[PDB]
């Protein structure tokens, strides 16, 4: 009968040195399966297929990836995730190491 959106699991705080590849992923749940939108700065985050961001969504994973992380990408990332039945939201904090 529908079960609103849950996070299941995405860390609070990941460091990794810069020029490496980043990889964040999370875990949820909800039926009907959630829209998922990763944002920063009140702004969206979108796949480029020909640069350093992909996002990765399937039924019940959704994983950030940023090749060749620079100081610029750190941040807070928002996971937000909606269906008919609800809402949910989460943010990791990401930090650049020299």
């Amino acid at each position: 009968r529908g079960i609103p959106p849950k996070i299941e699991a995405l860390p609070s705080d990941i460091s990794i040195d810069e020029g490496k590849v980043l990889t964040v992923a999370c875990a949820f749940t909800g039926e009907p399966t959630p829209e998922v939108t990763w944002s920063c700065g009140g702004r969206k985050i979108h796949s480029q297929e020909q640069g350093r961001f992909h996002i990765e969504n399937t039924d019940d994973l959704t994983t950030l990836i940023i090749m060749d992380v620079q100081k610029q990408d750190g941040g807070l990332y928002t996971l937000s995730l909606g269906n008919e039945f609800g809402s949910d939201s989460a943010t990791v904090n990401i930090h650049i190491r020299s």
